[PDB]
């Protein structure tokens, strides 16, 4: 008698449950609800090779190896399976320190995924997160400043726009520094 809710599904992001967006926030790591049955039952969750899965709660968490291995087993002896392989989206930000487009492109890219658009995807990617405005999620980054597309009138100034999100949001005009913020890694 294997039975998971599914409404309420906790995502790589930061543990929000409720809807299966494109993105995953944070480390890498999910959460879904599946209860075994009378006696034997068996929980497996992206692979202990990769991730640490919690047995009483289909709790997943990856954060590096290539795809993922979820099943769960009815302790009656049901069998279930779930396995990540095209969706679980993954955001980087590279930066432990203030860093420059170049430097964090190498690494940020490296990882095989690209950068966004423009400010407004790097803030509204963190805003669905949570981070970019949790308040007390400042005393991570009191202020968190992402490097952003130049203006044509910036850019002369010989500058980059600066995104910041919990410190006062985006502004415009850095790179004469050379890092002023850092690189971001989608998908």
């Amino acid at each position: 008698t294997l039975t998971i809710d599914d409404g309420n599904i906790e995502i790589v992001g930061t543990g929000v449950k409720g809807k299966l967006p494109t993105v995953w926030l944070q480390y890498g790591q999910v959460n879904l609800k599946a209860s075994g049955g009378n006696g034997k039952y068996t929980w497996r969750s992206a692979n202990p090779a990769i991730a640490s899965v919690d047995a009483s709660s289909g709790q997943v968490t990856l954060k590096e190896k290539g795809t993922t291995t979820i099943s769960v087993i009815s302790s009656d002896n049901q069998t279930a399976t779930y396995t990540i392989a095209t969706p679980n989206s993954l955001i980087v930000p590279n930066m432990s320190k203030r860093v420059t487009y170049n430097d964090a492109v190498n690494t940020c890219k490296n990882f095989g995924g690209k950068l966004p658009s423009s400010q407004n995807e790097l803030e509204n990617v963190f805003k669905a997160w949570g981070a970019a405005n949790k308040y007390e999620y400042y005393k991570s980054s009191q202020t968190i400043i992402s490097w952003v597309q130049q203006t044509a009138q910036d850019a002369k100034s010989g500058v980059a726009s600066t995104y910041d999100l919990v410190k006062q949001n985006p502004l415009n005009n850095i790179k004469a520094s050379e890092s002023n913020a850092y690189a971001t890694c989608v998908k």
